Parts: structure tokens; C-alpha cells; sequence
């Protein structure tokens, strides 16, 4: 496969096997008829760009049916409206700001932009979150951000004084078209700001679940350096967040408008010295892949012959990967509880495991859960007290498989 960044060779390291769309939930009694594509993970050799070897069509993730609401979690609302504060205290200070953001979702970024009074607009191809985001009095265009919905943008609103992306960049194939879109709308003096899920904490973590259809690319500080020299951007800025299981989010600029903090160079010099991107690491990231599956069905299968009950917690997308990678289904775990009202009452994808509402999850309580949504453990044992102090526990599998 050819890298999409620079055309370079893709050498494969990890190769997850046959796997559903992450976020379809099928009724029940729908037909057991799901679309499958081969989800492997590979290493550019030009540019150190670590992503999947087959792509899955936008349009079939992303689309009016899209269940992923970021709302749902107070963890990220307040990140996110954080994020928005630091924004308007000094990128749109100008006379006339404009703030534009690549996967508004459900407007947990831009409701703070909106109500700061500034201009803005969401890009949100998946139209039932578009409409949500609406509702709240946010600006959305229901499209694809590229270079050519970036063109029409630039024509009609100006220049943007900052584009923002998170948890989105790494979904986009087409990252060079997104580039050239950023290119056309970005201000001579702004940023473009994205971040997701980081190389460098999943190779710590053995996070796999981290690799699902939508996340196309796994970013490092090395990688995003390059692709943005090749595009006239330069990376200017890194911050390390602990949402998400670990993510950077990236600052880039037109290429010498602003000088790169201390920051860039000491992450690229760890990165370096730990041989993060070298192929021996990543080949090393996937034989611990193997051992976290083998240790996690070894224990699921000796809880079910010691009659002890377990359920999961959390209908992740990422799970996908873990159910299917591992052969975990209803026979092992026998639903998935889940505040999304689209998730519930529907069976997770490829395995099938039923998703009820966590308001289901109560007394009396499953001797085990499986967290899937190992990213909200905080905010969600602090729900779930009661359930830990009845004597449920918590299984896990990162950054290793284990129960407390
Ligand atoms: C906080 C909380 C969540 N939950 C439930 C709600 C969600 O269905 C799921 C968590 O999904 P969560 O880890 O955030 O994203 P997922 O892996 O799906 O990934 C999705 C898809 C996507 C865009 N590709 C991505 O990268 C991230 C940003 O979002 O868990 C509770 O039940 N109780 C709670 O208290
Ligand atoms: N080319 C593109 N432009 C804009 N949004 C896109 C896109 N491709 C996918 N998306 C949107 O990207 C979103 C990823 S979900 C992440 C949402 C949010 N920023 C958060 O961090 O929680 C989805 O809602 C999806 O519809
Ligand atoms: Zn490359």
C-alpha cells in the first residue's frame, strides 16, 4: 500500500483480522449481514506515518445515523470548553475572529465559541449530531471538510484565525486534501490545531483498541513534523492530554511564521532516543497485542467454569476491535451497558452482544464488568460505587489484563 501522506512504502506490523463497522448497532432482529473489511496497521517507510492498510469509505461510518455523542462524557465537556477558553484568550482576540472545527459533533467545542458571541462553523457530516450541535445555537454545514468545501468557505467567510480538529484528523484518509483546504482557509497568521490519539502511548499501553476503522492514523510528533514540512506547515507547538488514553494535540503554522517552542524538539528527541517509530517497536507493540488477547479470553473462559457472572461497560467503538479480535461474545460477556439511547436495545457489531441503558446496571449487581471504556474510568467508577462496594469488580486490559 502507498502511504497517503507522501507515497512511500506502508511495511504492515499488526494485522487485527476481519472486522465490522465500529459504530453500527444493529437491532436485534436485523439480518446477521455486516460490512467487513480487513483492519491491519503499517509503517510508511519515507515519512514514519504509522496507519491502516485498507481504508473504509467515508460515507459508510459517517452518516445521518452516526451514534457517537462526545456529550456524554463531563470529562470531555469540561476539556473541551477549556480548550475553547484558551482559544479566545489568544488566537481570537482580532477585531473579526472566525474559528472553524472539523468534527463539531454535537457542538461540545463550539457551544463556548457561540456563546463568547464569536463567528464560527462546525463541519459535521454525520447529520443527526449536526442537528444536535444546531439545536444549541451552533453554525454547522452538514459536509465533509476538504479542499474543496474549505474553498467554498474561504469564498464566503474569509480566512479562519484558527482550524481545529479533534479526535477527527486521524479518522481522514484524505489528510493531504484536508492540508490543501487548511492551505486555502487558514489566515497568513493562524493556526491549525488537531489532536487524537497518540503513537507513543498506545505502544506504552498496548492500547489496540486505540486501532478501529475510524482511526486511519495513529499520529507521533515525528510523523505530524513531517507531513506538515511537506505541506508548508511547520509544527510549532505539542501538548500531551490524558483523555482518550493519551493523545498530543499538534500546533501548526505556515512554515517560519512563528518559532517552535521547547516543547517540539524535546518530545522529537524522546521519541528518538525510545525508538518509538522503528519497526522492531512496533513489531514488539504487536506481539504484546497477541499476549494481552490470549490473557483476556483465558480469564473470561475460567470465569464462566468458575459460574461467576460478567458483563461489559461502555459500547466503545473501540471494543469493536476487542470482541472481534479476541472472539468475545454473548457467551462470555452478556451485555454491554451503555448511556447512549442509540446504542441501546441494539447488539454490538461483529460480536453481537446485546447493549442495554447503564441505568440497567444495578443491584443486583454481575460479579465482573469489562471495561471498555477503560479511557472514562475516572468518571465512570465514581457513578458506579455502589456496584464496587457490593463486591463487583473491574476487568481490564490496559495497560495489561487485570481485575480490581
Ligand atoms: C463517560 C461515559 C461513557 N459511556 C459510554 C458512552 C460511549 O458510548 C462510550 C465511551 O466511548 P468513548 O470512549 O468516548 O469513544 P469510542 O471508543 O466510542 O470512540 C468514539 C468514536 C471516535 C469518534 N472514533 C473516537 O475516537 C472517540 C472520540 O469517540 O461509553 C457510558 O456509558 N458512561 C459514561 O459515564
Ligand atoms: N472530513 C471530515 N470533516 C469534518 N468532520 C468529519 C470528517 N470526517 C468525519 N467527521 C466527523 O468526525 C467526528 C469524529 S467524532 C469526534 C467528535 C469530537 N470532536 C470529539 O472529539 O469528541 C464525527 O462526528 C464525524 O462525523
Ligand atoms: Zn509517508
Amino acid at each position: 500500500t502507498a502511504c497517503r501522506v507522501c507515497g512511500g512504502g506502508v511495511q504492515e506490523f499488526l494485522d487485527l483480522g476481519r472486522q465490522p463497522l465500529s459504530d453500527r448497532f444493529r437491532k436485534p432482529d436485523e439480518l446477521d449481514d455486516e460490512f467487513t473489511y480487513r483492519l491491519a496497521v503499517g509503517r510508511c517507510d519515507s515519512c514514519e506515518m504509522v496507519q491502516l492498510t485498507e481504508e473504509v469509505p467515508r460515507d459508510l461510518m459517517f452518516h445521518e445515523v452516526y451514534p457517537y455523542h462526545s456529550s456524554g462524557s463531563s470529562v470531555m465537556r469540561e476539556h473541551f470548553a477549556m480548550l475553547a477558553r484558551d482559544f479566545l484568550a489568544t488566537e481570537l482576540t482580532g477585531p473579526d475572529p472566525f474559528i472553524v472545527e472539523i468534527g463539531c459533533n454535537d457542538g461540545i467545542m463550539l457551544r463556548t465559541i457561540q456563546e463568547a458571541g464569536v463567528r464560527h462553523l462546525g463541519f459535521e457530516p454525520s447529520s443527526g449530531v449536526a442537528a444536535k450541535a444546531r439545536e444549541k445555537g451552533i453554525r454547522v454545514r452538514t459536509d465533509f471538510f476538504e479542499k474543496a468545501t474549505a474553498d467554498d468557505v474561504r469564498r464566503t467567510e474569509g480566512p479562519a484565525n484558527v482550524i481545529y480538529a479533534a479526535n477527527t484528523l486521524c479518522n481522514i484518509p484524505y489528510v493531504q486534501s484536508v492540508l490543501e483546504g487548511v492551505d486555502a482557509l487558514l489566515a497568513p497568521d493562524g493556526v491549525f490545531v488537531f489532536e487524537d490519539p497518540y503513537l507513543g502511548d498506545i505502544v506504552a499501553k498496548t492500547s489496540f483498541d486505540q486501532i478501529y476503522d475510524e482511526h486511519f492514523f495513529l499520529f507521533s510528533a515525528t510523523s505530524v513534523q513531517g507531513m506538515a514540512q511537506r505541506c508548508g506547515f511547520e509544527l510549532v507547538d505539542v501538548q500531551r492530554l490524558p483523555v482518550h488514553g493519551g493523545e498530543v494535540r499538534y500546533t501548526l503554522a505556515r512554515q517560519g511564521s512563528r518559532t517552535p517552542s521547547a516543547a517540539v524538539a524535546q518530545l522529537l528527541a524522546a521519541e528518538r532516543e525510545q525508538e518509538l517509530s522503528d519497526m522492531a517497536t512496533l513489531r514488539a507493540f504487536a506481539g504484546n497485542v497477541v499476549k494481552i488477547r490470549d490473557e483476556l479470553t483465558a480469564l473470561l473462559h475460567r470465569l464462566r467454569a468458575e459460574g461467576r457472572s460478567v458483563v461489559g461497560y461502555g459500547a466503545t467503538a473501540k471494543s469493536a476491535t476487542v470482541t472481534n479480535f479476541c472472539g468475545i461474545g454473548p457467551d462470555l460477556v452478556h451485555s454491554v451497558y451503555d448511556t447512549t439511547p442509540d446504542k441501546q436495545n441494539r447488539l454490538t457489531p461483529g460480536a453481537h452482544i446485546p447493549v442495554r441503558p447503564a441505568s440497567a446496571f444495578s443491584d443486583p449487581y454481575p460479579d465482573y464488568a469489562l471495561l471498555f471504556a477503560w479511557n472514562h474510568a475516572e468518571e465512570i467508577m465514581a457513578k458506579e460505587q455502589e456496584f464496587h462496594q457490593a463486591g463487583g469488580r473491574w476487568i481490564l486490559y490496559v495497560p495489561e489484563v487485570h481485575i480490581r
